[PDB]
């Protein structure tokens, strides 16, 4: 009946969404071992609270890529949001701007960069999927710059491969591809370029001046390469545990990637973040911020824009209370010594 | 039917107390992970008994802050005991004096320092909650000194935030605040000063000469600060796992805090102590004594003063037998090598 | 109904095979602790995928003992296959040749080396069980060379000791012993020579020029002896967990044996391999290839030659996808750093 | 119906024995955590079998305190065996002599040293419980020497404290105390001397020349003291997990005690030994032999002398097979490297 926390939206969404759709949303890869881990691993990290600290004034605002935001909790890119709620990306963009945070727009969105940008003022990032036809990629990137998007998140952990048993609602299209020259179900399928390599990151930088974030890094080895090749940030991710099963939980991999980057570029994380305590734990391990994926689609399905705003609020309030109880007045005061990781 | 051990009082109390009251007593924070840990962790520590030792005469008396007591098991402060049994703090004070041990009186007690002190001779400590109005704090402290209390336990792990669904029995008031100039349900709520810091420990020492114990320390870092700021003792505590979930069990945190204090001041522990074996394990890890919270309210609800005395006796007899079986004739002979901690 | 993966053949085989036969096939030793481990241990090893790698062209062909094969997945020797399907070894030999891989022929086969060799062109290994009468051993070895077998796998982890309650189908005989001069149920029983030692490996090399692989090694100590005595390869095996219970899973023992061999001879593994991910993990740990036992008999019982070919295909496709997702284009690119073992 | 292994006798004994008696036999202390551990810990130790070893001739005979016996498996002292079977100690003595092994006679036996010695030739040890009246102790020791007992096992882990609800069968008495000058239920109770110390071990050596084994050692510290005070052997024991709960499993404590003794005196073990694999594991860890307690009373209750002989045989055959499968032809060849302990 009443939603006291983020995970509850999942039950409500499950009630109102067709089984096929809910299963598609919640699903991980294969055995779904990592899906569970992305969540479970946060509970193997304990707090080491500090006492006798004046926690009367808590400040959780931060600067991401130069942009000042209200909290280190942002929205990850989840494709075709209008399938969860007719408002779709419009609802999400408005909730994000209202909350004073960042929203990342998927390439497979049901609303174009300009439709989203029309909703109003707000900092947004554009998620890029590189197609074989570079011509289409260039068109998408310039279009994002024009629409006012602040950075490009290049997804590199794209899962491979229901579809034949489902029929999409009418008029739902991949709007970002409407206008640029290339059912819509297919075609876009074998369009993802699996030959993508670091040289392509170099090329991307020649067509745009926007910061390029590499989304899908879980090893210290690739983190170094990200820095060496000029990426502006790294997003420790395993695509919500939908790409390959038995890879570690992103929160387990975070520290090694943060270490490897050596403070050169900000490291972000997604995968399993549901509570304010999870946010604190990620920041204590070195992350500059976190992205949430699934909670966004579940709350959108549940209460639309109101649901998305509630998720962000609940997470903010929980994160604020966690800081007060741990003895932290600002993000700068959250230290690695404020938690005791499973390997500590 | 028959109570052979402390944990059984819980079942009996659960039978006779209103659900809301029992749940409030037994409850931990959030998932209650730490609530369980405070208990479970004691079972991950094994004994390493010594043989061929004359265990004919066992001595468990000790000196706490100069005061000689019969056993290293004392009573922690639990608010408004008259709600568990009409006798409340009177019963507790009398059982404690009879057992030759120490009782800590809560600030939120249903009996004033002088009501408790009227019960008779006995060593008692007063637990202080610092309100924003320092004037009230000073009044409470002087009043405790006058009533003969031997030390002040400053609680620093005070949980934040049923209340709207419960009605209190008639005449039950926070007696310690009756007379000093400041329903009673509210007001006292937003009175706790969350700006409390070490400078406030320094100030406390200017208004009283009584030993100040810092209650709510679980890190080596704050333990050092306790010593550096003149605290007379440290109580490793997590407020019965009611402040923040996912902090370690106090028995897991004990050794690091004992190490950090470097023998300068005595370190005590509360949270999950129910058996004589638990007491032994805490002492072997360096604690100078332990405090019990919940068992006190459960037995009080069950058999009143008789229940509280029985708890103390059962714990004493179990602790005595554990010493005899481990090869220890005095507390001084209980060594770190007498147990094998989970990390050993 | 539909077989999407190898383990499913087991359910189908279980449905159509007599209980005694299925139980005999699936069974491990004693408590069957190792039987489970051979499988479970593969799940305690995580992947560490690399991104931005051109995985457009995957190559999994390899060279085993000089012979070029299509994939590092081969067939282990399982006795009397005609009991699982009338085609028996004929089906298996044909599926193996078709798949471009190697098949190892059991000494207790229901088809002779020449019957198997008659099926067509293909690389096959012959598994040798050393009988007390060396005369019979020599006869078997020369016969295998003549029939075109490429190497001898000397089994050394032969289990000791249903038989009295089962009756075999008519005409099923140990064909390899038909013709050479020595019911058939017995006799062959107490024929296995338990005095077999390294000196016997030296003797074997005097009667044949074929590579001798030592099958049944799980310690670094015996691996060294294998190399020192001239074995051409080692097969880390525990006889499908049927010899002795509580020995480690072969995947747990692999690395130590690979280390000990110091790259002198190839190390192979069998026991619990069912998925393409298992293959990858074994190769990352140093194995030059893997053998599958039980899946062969289960699929043979299920769909005969078609079942065996399907198993090999499913494993190939899963292995190929695992390489693409991990960032590996050839077997040479699969590194120890591509996984995170339970002890890492 | 049929007993294939030792643990099965327990079910049969449970069927025919009164509940109170069976519960008394099987019971551990308190939570019975250690009772389970004594058994469970053996399963956390893996085998590391060696191959290509001539295991045609296995030899498990050994020399204990100069006496040559057929196997390293002996009988621990369990009080009043006639309560399990009318034959009691007579059955046990005869089965032990027949098996060519050693039997330890309890002080609380229902048959005297001379009754047991009358059964025939066999090596037996006498278990001593030291009473406060040294006069009685001296009488018992000389009587044991006279009866031909080869060593004294001084029990030091004697549990403290059903009795009031049970009535003993007629004529069952503590025969060893019949004749020496001191219902029989009581008296013997508060007769155990809890002031027993190492000086008492020194005194024991002045009244007898028989080897003194110290029974009840689980720490390296007391093992050293055993050696320093002239004990002839150590028995790593926790009294079948009946003295104090949460002490480690004897198999977990064995290695540290073996190390500490530095090969000066033989170390033996009891507690949880049920299988031939358990025996091997104990020997690999350094024990010179093992004692079995409970299996003796359970099989005695089940089939009397025939049951006891069967237990010893089953254990012998299992132990022999374990040696053959591990590559060991003599006890001298069983090495620490033949197993992989949980901490390895
Ligand atoms: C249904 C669904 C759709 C997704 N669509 C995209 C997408 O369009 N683009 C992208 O890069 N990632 C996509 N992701 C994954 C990421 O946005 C992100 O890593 C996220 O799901 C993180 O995990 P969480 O869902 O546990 O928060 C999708 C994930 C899900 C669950
Ligand atoms: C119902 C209840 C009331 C409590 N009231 C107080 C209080 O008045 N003052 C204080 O400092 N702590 C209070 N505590 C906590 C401590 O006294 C103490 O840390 C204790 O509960 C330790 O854990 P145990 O209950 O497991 O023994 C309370 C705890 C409970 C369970
Ligand atoms: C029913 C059955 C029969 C077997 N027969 C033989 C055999 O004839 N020769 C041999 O060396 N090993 C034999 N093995 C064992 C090996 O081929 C091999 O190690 C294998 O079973 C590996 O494990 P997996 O079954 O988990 O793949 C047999 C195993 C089973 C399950
Ligand atoms: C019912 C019972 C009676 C026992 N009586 C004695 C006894 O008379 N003397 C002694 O030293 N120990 C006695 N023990 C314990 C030892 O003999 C011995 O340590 C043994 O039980 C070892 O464990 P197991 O029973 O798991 O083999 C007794 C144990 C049991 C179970
Ligand atoms: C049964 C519902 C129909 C499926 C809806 C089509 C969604 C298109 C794929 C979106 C997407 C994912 O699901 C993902 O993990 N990444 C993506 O880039
Ligand atoms: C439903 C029963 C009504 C609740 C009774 C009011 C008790 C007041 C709070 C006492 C208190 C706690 O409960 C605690 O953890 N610390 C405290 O200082
Ligand atoms: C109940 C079915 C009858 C049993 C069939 C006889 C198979 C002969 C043994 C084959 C064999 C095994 O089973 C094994 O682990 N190794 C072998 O070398
Ligand atoms: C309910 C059955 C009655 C009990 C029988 C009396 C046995 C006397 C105690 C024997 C004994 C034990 O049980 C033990 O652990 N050590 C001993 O020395």
């Amino acid at each position: 009946m009443e939603i006291t926390n983020v995970n509850e939206y999942e039950a409500i969404a499950k009630q109102k969404l067709p089984k096929m759709v809910y299963d598609y949303y919640a699903s991980g890869a294969e055995d779904q071992w990592t899906l569970a881990e992305n969540r479970n691993a946060f509970s193997r990290i304990l707090f080491r609270p500090r006492i006798l600290i004046d926690v009367t004034n808590i400040d959780m605002t931060t600067t991401i890529l130069g942009f000042k935001i209200s909290m280190p909790i942002m929205i990850a890119p989840t494709a075709m949001q209008k399938m969860a709620h007719p408002e779709g990306e419009y609802a999400t963009a408005r909730a994000a701007s209202a909350a004073g945070t960042i929203m990342t727009l998927s390439s497979w969105a049901t609303s174009s960069v300009e439709e989203v940008a029309s909703t109003g003022p707000g900092i947004r990032f554009f998620q890029l999927y590189v197609y074989k036809d570079r011509n289409v990629v260039a068109q998408l990137v310039r279009r994002a710059e024009r629409a006012g998007f602040k950075a490009i998140a290049l997804t590199v952990d794209t899962p491979r491969l229901i579809k034949n048993r489902f029929v999409l609602p009418p008029f739902l299209t991949l709007k970002n591809f409407e206008g640029i020259d290339l059912g819509l179900s297919s075609y876009v399928a074998g369009q993802i370029d699996r030959s993508l390599s670091w040289k392509d990151v170099a090329w991307l930088q020649t067509i745009t001046s926007l910061p390029i974030l590499v989304k899908g890094v879980i090893t210290a080895e690739d983190a170094r390469l990200a820095v060496q090749h000029g990426a502006a940030g790294i997003i420790v991710s395993n695509h919500g545990a939908r790409q390959l099963d038995y890879v570690p939980a992103t929160i387990m991999a975070l520290e090694e990637v943060v270490k490897a980057a050596q403070g050169r570029i900000p490291v972000f994380l997604d995968g399993g973040v549901r509570r304010g305590t999870d946010v604190f734990k990620a920041l204590a391990l070195g992350a500059a911020g976190v992205f949430i994926g699934r909670p966004v689609v579940f709350s959108l399905a549940a209460e639309g824009e109101a649901g998305v705003k509630k998720v962000l609020q609940m997470m903010r309030d929980e994160f604020e209370l966690t800081m007060a109880l741990s003895g932290c007045r600002s993000l700068k005061e959250i230290s690695r010594s404020h938690i005791a990781a499973d390997w500590d």
